[PDB]
Formats: C-alpha cells, structure tokens, sequence
C-alpha cells in the first residue's frame, strides 16, 4: 500500500516529513545540499541518493520541502531531463506567479508540479488536524494523493499551481502579523516586569476570540458595510497610538506600532473616523 | 443591583447600560451627544441633564470614552462633584495618562478605578468577557459586584496604569492580527474570492495560534531561540512572498514591507539561522 | 458553490444547521418525524421531502442530527439499499464502537459514513468559533469539508471512524461534568437564599482558571508525577467531603456529590492520600 | 507598613502565603507542626515561634491553613487560653456548619474568627487576581483587610462565617467535578493511545466554553424556563450513557459515568425527558 517517493528538502518540516512517511511505510529515498541533514532518516531507513539526478530517478513522486521555487530550480537544473514522467509536488512558499514559472519549468522537462502548501507546523506533520492546499494538474495530483494523506489532508485548490500559494499567503498574512504582535506584547511585558508566561493566559485569549470578529466583518465588507454601529476608526485610532506611545514609553521598539498607527491616519484622511475600522479594506483593495 | 452613573453612551457604554438595566441596576445616563441617550432613557434609565448631576446621582460613576482625554472635557467642569466619588473608567490609553486621571479625580477628592474591557460590546453581559481593572483594592472590592454585570473582573493591581498595560499588551495582538484579515480579504478580493470564502481558513489559522504562543512562550523566556521549528530566514522569505503575492495582485504593500523590513533588521542582527522568536531582542530595544 | 444537501434530523441541533446551511445558499432538503418542526426551514427556502427514502435520495452528502446511532438504524432503516452513493454525514453522539459499527452499516449498503461530534450548542451553528470533531474515510471528508464548514471548523480526528465519537466523550464527560457541578453549586445557592445570577460570576471564575489545572496536571499525569506538593489527596477527600456535608446540611440530594466522595476515599484506599489527587487518573485506567 | 502577623499551617498553601508576606515587607512569625516547612521562610526572615502558644501570643492577627476545622481545634485547643483579644483569620475549608462552630469555639476563649475561603491554587497567592471569600464580624475583618490583601483580593460575604464557607464549597462543586471529568477524559484518552497533553487543547476549549451555558441557564433556572428549545434531558441521558459505555468498552472505572447515568436517569423518571437538563435542579432540592 504504502507508495514509494524522494524527498528533496531536509529542513524542519521535511524531515518531519520524512518521518511521517517511513512510519507509514513508505519508500524514501532523500537528497539535499546538505548532504549531513539526510542522516538520521537515512538511518531509520531512507536511501541517500548519491546525486539529485538519482534522487529524480528513484521514484516518480518528487517532493521538495525547500524555502522557496529558486531553491527548486537550483537543485533540480543539474537533473533537468530527469524530470520526464516525474510528479513534483512542492510544498515551498513563493508568490503564485513564482510557484506558476515552477510549474512551467518542470513542464519543459516532461513533469508535472504539483504546488502545496502545509498549513501545520513540522509537528503538524504525521497528525490527521494537519490539512495542506494543494493545486496543479488534478491526474498528477490525485494519483499521489494517498502519499500525500500521509503527510497532512489534502485540500484541491483548483488546476492553477498558483491558488495553493495564495491560499498559503492569506493565512499567513494573519498568522505572521499575530505572532509579531505576540512579539511586540511580550516584548512590552518584559520592559513591564512581566513574562511571556505572564501574558500567555490573555495571549491566548485574545487570538481566540478572533473567529468571531472575522465572522463579523466577513459579510459587512463582501457588502460595503462599514457602519460605526459596533466600532469607530476614530477610537481604533486613539487604541493604535495608546499602544505605540505605551511601547515608546517602555522603550520598546515603535517601527510596527508606528506604521499601525500610519494605517489609521490613512483611513482618517479618507473620511472614515465615524466608519468601522473595516473600511481601510477599501485603502487596501484593487 | 446597586445604582450607579454612567457616562459614555458610544457603541460600549450603549451595550454597558443595557446590561446593566438588565440585572436590575437603577442607571443615570449623561451623554455629549444626548441623542444618543434616548433608547435606554425609554427603558428606565434616568437622563442625568448635565454631567454634573449625573456625578452627584451617585457614587459610582462609569465612564466609556474614546480617551482618558474625554473624562476631563466631560468632567472638568463638575470637577468640584467628584468629590467621593469612585470613577470607573473603562477607556483606552496609555499606562502614564491612566496614572494622570488618576491623580486628577484624587486631587477632586474622588477614586480613580482604571478598567480595560477585554469584550466587543456585543460581549458586554456575558461571563464569558473578561474586563482588566486596576488601582485602589478597597474602591474595587466596593464596586467589584457591580463590575461583575458587564464583565467578568481581572484584577492587575493597585497602579491604575496595570489595567492599561494589560489591555494594550492584548490589542497589539488583537490589532495586529485584524489588520492582517483586512490584507487577506484584500488579496482575496483582488483573486475572486470573498471574505466568506476565505473565513474558513483565516478562522482555523488564528484558532491555532494559541500552540504557538505556547510553543514559544518558555522558549523566549529561556532565550531559546533555536531553529529547530523554524528559520528567521525562511519566514523573511516567507513574509517576502506575502509582499509580492500582494503585490502581484495589486494590494497595498504598506503592512507587509514593515514586516519584511523587521525580518530583514532581524538577519541584520545575525538571527538568520535562528528563530523568528529571536527579534523579541529587537523589540526590547 | 454552495453545494445541495440532505438534513434528517430537526432537533435544537439540525434546525439551526438548516438555518445556517440556508444563511450560505446551501440548497436543503429536511426531514423530520415530527414535521412542524421542518415548517419554518421551508417557509425559509427548504424543500419538504414526504418520505425519508426521498430525503436521501435528494442529494449525496445527508446529514444526520439524530438523538444516537440507533436512531439511524430506525430512519434509514427501511429505504437502506438507496443508501448507495451516499456520503451520510452523522453528527448524533454514541460510543466509538456504534459509531464504527454505523460505518460498517452505511458501507454494507454502498454509502459512506463520515463520523462527526460537534463541541458547540445550537447557538455555535453557523459561527467559526465553533467545532467539530470529523473521522471516517479520508476521501468522503475532503469532499465534503467546504459544506460542513459553513456549521463549524472541521477537526479531522483520522480514518477510524470512532476517533470523533472518542473525541467528543473525552470533551464530553468533562463538560457534563462541570456542568452538573454548576447544577450542584445552583441548588445548594437556592438552598442557601442565592439566585443562580448571584453565583454566575464566582461560578464563571471557578471555570475560567480551570485551563490553568488542566496544564498544570497534564505534564504530571503523562509522567507519573502524582506528588503532593500542591496538593494532597486526603486535603481533597475533606474538601469533597465538605460539599457532601455542607449540601446535606443544606437539603441538597447528595447522590452526586457521595459518588465524588466515594471515589476520594478509593484513592485514599488504594495508598495515595499523601499524593495529588491526580494519583486518582490511576484507579480510572483500570474497570 | 504592612503590619505584623501570625502563620500557622505551613503546606502548599501557607508557605505561599508566608513568602508573599514577606515579599510585601510582613513581620511575619511562622509556626508548623511538621518545622522544616518553616525552614526557608526563617533564612527570609520569619521568626519561628518556640510552640503553638508563643505563636498565637507573637500577634493579635493569627492566620491559619489547616486541612479543616477540626485541626484548629487539635493545635489552638492547648493554646486556648491564649486567644483572648486575637483576630483569628482561618483559611482553612470545612461545612458552613462546622466553621460556624469554630466561630463560637474561638468567642468562647476570648477571640474572633473570621473564616476564609482562598479561591487561589498556591500559586496565585500574592496575586492580583486572586480572591478570597471572607465572612465573619466586620470591624476585626476591616482592622485586618490590608494585611489580608497581600494575599489575596478580599470579597466580604457578611457577618455570618458560614458565609464564606459556603461561597468557598458553591465553586469547589464545579471545581472539583470539571477536575474529576479531566481526570476522567485523561484516562479514556490513555486507554485509546492519547496522552493527557494531547487532549490538552480540547478540554482547555470545553471548558472555556462553559461560561456561555452558566449564563444561559442561570437565566432560565431563575425563570423556570426548563424547556427543551437548546436541549432535551433525554438526548443527555443518551450522552451520558455514551460516555458510560464509552469508558467500559474501553476498560475505564464507570463508577462516576455511572453515577451521572443513574442522575439523569431519575430525571427521566420525574417526567423531564422533554425538558432541559437544568430541569434536574429540582431533583436536587429533593433528597
Ligand atoms: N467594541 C468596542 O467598541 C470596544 C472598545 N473599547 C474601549 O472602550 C471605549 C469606548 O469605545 P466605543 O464604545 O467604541 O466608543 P467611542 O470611543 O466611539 O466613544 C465613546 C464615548 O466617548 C465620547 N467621546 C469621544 N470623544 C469625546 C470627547 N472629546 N469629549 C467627550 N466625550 C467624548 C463619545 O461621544 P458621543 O457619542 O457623544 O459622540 C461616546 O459617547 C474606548 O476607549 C475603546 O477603546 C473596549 C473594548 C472594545
Ligand atoms: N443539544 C445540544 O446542545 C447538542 C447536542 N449534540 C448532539 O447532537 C445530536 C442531536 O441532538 P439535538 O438535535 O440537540 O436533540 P434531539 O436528540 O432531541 O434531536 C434528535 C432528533 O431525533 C429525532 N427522533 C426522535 N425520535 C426518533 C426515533 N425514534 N428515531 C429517529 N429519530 C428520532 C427527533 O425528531 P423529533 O422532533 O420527532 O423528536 C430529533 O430531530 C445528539 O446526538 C447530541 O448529542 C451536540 C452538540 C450540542
Ligand atoms: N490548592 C490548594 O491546595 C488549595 C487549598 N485550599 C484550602 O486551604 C487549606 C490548606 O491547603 P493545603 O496547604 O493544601 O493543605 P494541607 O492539608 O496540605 O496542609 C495544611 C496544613 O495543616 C496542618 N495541619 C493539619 N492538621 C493539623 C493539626 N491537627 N495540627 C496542626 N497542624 C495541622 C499541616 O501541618 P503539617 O505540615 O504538620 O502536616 C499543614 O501544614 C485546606 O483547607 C484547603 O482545602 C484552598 C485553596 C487552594
Ligand atoms: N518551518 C515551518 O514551520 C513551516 C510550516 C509550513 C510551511 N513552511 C514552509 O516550508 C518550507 C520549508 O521550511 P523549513 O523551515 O522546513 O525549512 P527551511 O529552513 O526553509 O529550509 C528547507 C530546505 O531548503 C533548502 N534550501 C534553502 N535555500 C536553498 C537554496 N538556495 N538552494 C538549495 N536548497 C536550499 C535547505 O537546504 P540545506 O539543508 O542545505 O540548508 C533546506 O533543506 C518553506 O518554504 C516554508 O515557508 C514552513
Ligand atoms: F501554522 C503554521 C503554518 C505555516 C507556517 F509556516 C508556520 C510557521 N511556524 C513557524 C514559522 C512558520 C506555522
Ligand atoms: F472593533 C474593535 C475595536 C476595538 C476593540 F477593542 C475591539 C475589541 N473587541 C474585543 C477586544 C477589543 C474591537
Ligand atoms: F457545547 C456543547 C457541546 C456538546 C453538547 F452536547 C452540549 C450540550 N448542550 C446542552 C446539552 C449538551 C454543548
Ligand atoms: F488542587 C487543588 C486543591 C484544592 C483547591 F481548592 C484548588 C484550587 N482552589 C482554587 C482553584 C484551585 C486546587
């Protein structure tokens, strides 16, 4: 049953990934410029292909957890032809337009490029609450589909390699400016006195009280309301600047405050201190 | 249910006295804009007419203003009735300025009670909402019963600015991660998609994000900032490609250069080969 | 597109389901024993179906809101062999081994069983705040996902289709728990002259700092650290003991709270009064 | 400045309560039967009384953490003609009953007794958040109140010490009850491969949504609003018959679930199967 796969791409998540699929039984044989990473699952059971030429050639699923498509082409240019007849699934992040060029590449070569995108962590990896996009050809995806359920679920996006990418990058707007703002509050609590165990209790509170929020301005802006019934920009604004002088008052670094705070002064100058804070969706738009 | 007055009649103090009435408390409502007093005057809430009978109806007196600022513009001028008087102020600033109001209803011969609601208004009712409060333990322990209707209470301590530092530490989170739903539903609209289609995955990605406060909670407090779980160059790579995905779309940039710039700073400092967490050092600056 | 669906089963649970499904522009077909309560769905935009066997036969993807697992033998029961085709969706409660045993049901008539166990109440339908537990075979789910996203967040537990029944009466047995507590605690305040809203903030500051023991516990169970250093069992068999005493004193049934006490005093029994009261997960692992 | 006091009962509980004293700068005398818990707090500075006596006699405010009431009487009992003019805070748990029978055995050796009830694991003592109930009389309690802040935040119930007690034992029901359906999961998770920290997330997130039902119900129990529109105590007694039966198919204790079963199963027999669950607060006024 268990099919086998190269995996290129040795970092955090791909050698989780690795793990994940020699415990499911899975052929693995693994690559990587550096030669040291492919160690420990070439000890629990994994082929260290001597070239990436090889690697390609091993199976005809190739998967590459890398930092980004350039990374791809750097490790696969030496093994170009090799690619005819193999499935890539690329589980890097890049632009939809760079995951796209991928695609083409791997195309000139007579593969097909899967896109994906984990949305788990590399402890994520292996655990069925794990789910990644993927998109791209559906024949080349569905028939690698069940090696892939190994790893994480698998949501079909769509036959554009691109829609995986950007599915990929709007969560990841969110989760990134999160934990920069966990950052930012922790680094406030530390100058405070205070611990990031001090503040984990309220953290955690306050991104889990989150969904009802999205819910909330999720059908107010697919319909332009932007009513102040609920909140005013004009006192989200005061809130920015209370946290960016807060910060400064701290000693804090004010760079993200400040330009949280350069958001709202768009939105003022644009009319809308008695509209929901909503409306600077409009300043971001188009 | 004890009496008490309340100032402030915006989209909160509207949800405030709701609940209020709704428990049983007997409410005295001043408003700058009065209009916006009429619904819960219908419900039996008594029209304090100027701000200076409303402080003198009774002793405590609850305020939801835009800023610390507003309390002196609304009670500046009745300043001389704040005498034995305990303030609840549920607004918004900074730490110091809290401190100020402090000082400023003591100098009236009043309490300054510092309170930072941690609840949409819709939550203003419900247990399930939790509210920072701060200062004198004596004048809370007094008032705390009547707190308890809008919102559960999370005493800080007896410096009112506690409160204050409590409610910013979460809404920079809080802001932080919903101006980055404005970004993705920007993007989205820029690829078809709407808010409704991308909720779902927004929803799941900020439901997970508790694991990862806790995953780098300790860490960070050790100064564990091994890249075990993650490189600070693949997310500046990662948040790269949110920059030119949403400048390929043709979204605003504005957001996502300033967390580009701070991961580049980050590699700048020598975390590259480090976690992400490693930029906590130059935050504490 | 909102994708068509069939939901059988109209009680506090599946009418909100059918209000949230048609709040997205889901197109769906009801059934319910009792149909006055499919009345308003369709008044609403539902169609009717008159037999059950109809209500499958609408659409692939049939979601049941049923009382237990037994109660799809009654319903689906007789139109079983239209069963074929089918992604039946069952979000009604039952033991890990009914709800696989259903699964082997559904599938020994050409459908597909995904298990399901939704964490929230009627209210929570419809909202991203809300869960629910999904197991059974991966496919059928993957399909299906987007339409059961519109009711909660989908937390797919595995391909045995027990996974999201285990799930559900893992959160299941500490939620009625708690909550026969908060029974517990209302009739000794209503004994003792308090309303329930006297006791609802203390009540809703006893459960808020439970996540804090929850963690606190966790580490220690899973290591076998049952030390008493923040707290003894034999302090915990007294304060169990003072509820018994205190809701005696006061005419509450003490029937629950001896039941509680019993359990301190076989920990006590078994050696581990000098312990945590953790030490008692170990007298639970065994029947 | 924070003024000078006594600490008798040394456990979890009172070494926390004697550090966060002396964190605020308390002339703090400490006394334990068990005398190396006292150790530590004598290098930070605490006295250390010679006996029980010398203790009570050290301070007019004399603080005690002891595992019950009847402790109080086994260790003040030979110090008893010590206690005239003393401030006796007792921390300790035990019946609004038998508190009150420590009020009365304090009077009649010359002092007060205010009762308290910590609603802060040892942890939370010295913090902010904390509370604790107190009752008892009022002048003593408010001559007191400031050194009693260092520990925790001070709720007055009123005059009578049962108050307190009884505050303390309505929230210990929910408490100890959500602490026993944890403990419970926690073994269903192990007899199905799940560790405690795996189900962490889920039950953290169960019983963050308690505060919801607390109010929901406590408006409906006040009204007598027991209908089943949100829920039918026989779709619960299915529920918690699954948890039962999901614990012995997986080889767990079922006296608990069962003890839930047989609950719900009175309620069914009282006529309330159509009705909400909060129906059964009425079983619960009659034994
Ligand atoms: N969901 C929410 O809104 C939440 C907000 N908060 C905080 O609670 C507070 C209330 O916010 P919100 O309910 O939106 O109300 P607003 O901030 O919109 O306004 C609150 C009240 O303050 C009055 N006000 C504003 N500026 C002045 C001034 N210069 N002088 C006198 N009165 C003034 C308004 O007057 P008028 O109506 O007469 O024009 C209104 O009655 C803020 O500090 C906010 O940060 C906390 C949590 C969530
Ligand atoms: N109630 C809650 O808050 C929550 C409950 N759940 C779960 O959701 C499921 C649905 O329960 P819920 O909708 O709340 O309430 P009910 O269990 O009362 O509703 C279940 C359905 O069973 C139907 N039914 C009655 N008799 C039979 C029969 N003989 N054969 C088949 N079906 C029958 C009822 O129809 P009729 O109108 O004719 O009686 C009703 O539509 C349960 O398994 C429960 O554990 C989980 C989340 C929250
Ligand atoms: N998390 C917690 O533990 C919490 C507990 N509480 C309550 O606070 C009280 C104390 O808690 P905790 O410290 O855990 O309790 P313990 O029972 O673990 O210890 C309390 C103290 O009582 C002393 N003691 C008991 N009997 C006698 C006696 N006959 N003569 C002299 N000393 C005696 C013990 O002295 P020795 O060292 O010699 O045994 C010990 O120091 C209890 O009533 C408990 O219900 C409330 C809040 C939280
Ligand atoms: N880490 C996470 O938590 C996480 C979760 C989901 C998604 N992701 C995405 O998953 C991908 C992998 O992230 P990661 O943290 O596991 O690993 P990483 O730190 O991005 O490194 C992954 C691999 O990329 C290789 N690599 C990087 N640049 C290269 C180049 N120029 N040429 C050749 N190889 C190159 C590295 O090779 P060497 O071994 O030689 O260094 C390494 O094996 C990223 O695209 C990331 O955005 C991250
Ligand atoms: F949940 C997710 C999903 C995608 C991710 F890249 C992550 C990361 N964790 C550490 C850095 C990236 C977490
Ligand atoms: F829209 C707004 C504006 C300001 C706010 F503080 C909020 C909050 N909801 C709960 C956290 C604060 C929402
Ligand atoms: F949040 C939840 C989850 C599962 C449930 F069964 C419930 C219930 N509410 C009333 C009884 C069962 C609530
Ligand atoms: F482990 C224990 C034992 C007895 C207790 F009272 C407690 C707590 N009380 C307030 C919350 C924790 C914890």
């Amino acid at each position: 049953r268990p099919a086998p796969l190269t995996l290129i791409g040795l970092g955090p998540m791909g050698q989780a990934m690795g793990n994940a699929l020699l415990d499911r039984g899975h052929g693995l044989t693994v690559w990587n410029r550096t030669a040291s990473r492919a160690d420990a699952l070439v000890e629990r059971g994994a082929v260290r292909a001597p070239d990436v030429a090889a690697a390609v050639a091993a199976n005809e699923l190739v998967v590459l957890s890398l930092t980004d498509y350039d990374a791809m082409y750097a490790l696969l240019g030496p093994a170009a032809d090799a690619l005819a007849g193999k499935v890539v699934v690329n589980l890097s992040s890049d632009t939809p337009e760079k995951t796209r060029a991928g695609a083409r590449w791997i195309a000139e070569h007579g593969g097909t490029l899967i896109a994906g995108g984990v949305t788990c962590p590399p402890s994520g990896i292996g655990s069925p609450e794990s789910s990644a996009f993927y998109s791209g050809p559906s024949a080349a995806f569905e028939r690698h589909r069940e090696t892939l359920r190994t790893l994480t679920r698998t949501d079909y996006r769509g036959e554009d390699p691109g829609l995986a990418a950007l599915w990929y990058q709007i969560g990841m707007v969110m989760w990134w400016n999160a934990m920069l703002g966990y950052l930012q509050a922790v680094a406030l609590a530390d100058a405070n006195g205070l611990k990031a165990a001090d503040i984990l209790p309220h953290a955690s509170d306050t991104v889990a009280g989150l969904p009802f929020f999205l819910r909330f301005y999720a059908d107010r802006i697919d319909t332009g309301h932007h009513g102040g019934d609920a909140d005013r920009l004009a006192m989200g604004t005061a809130s920015v600047e209370h946290i960016l002088h807060t910060m400064a008052d701290s000693g804090v670094d004010t760079a993200l405050p400040e330009a949280v705070v350069a958001f709202f002064r768009r939105g003022e100058a644009a009319g809308y201190a008695e509209n929901s804070f909503s409306s600077m969706v409009e300043l971001l738009k188009k």
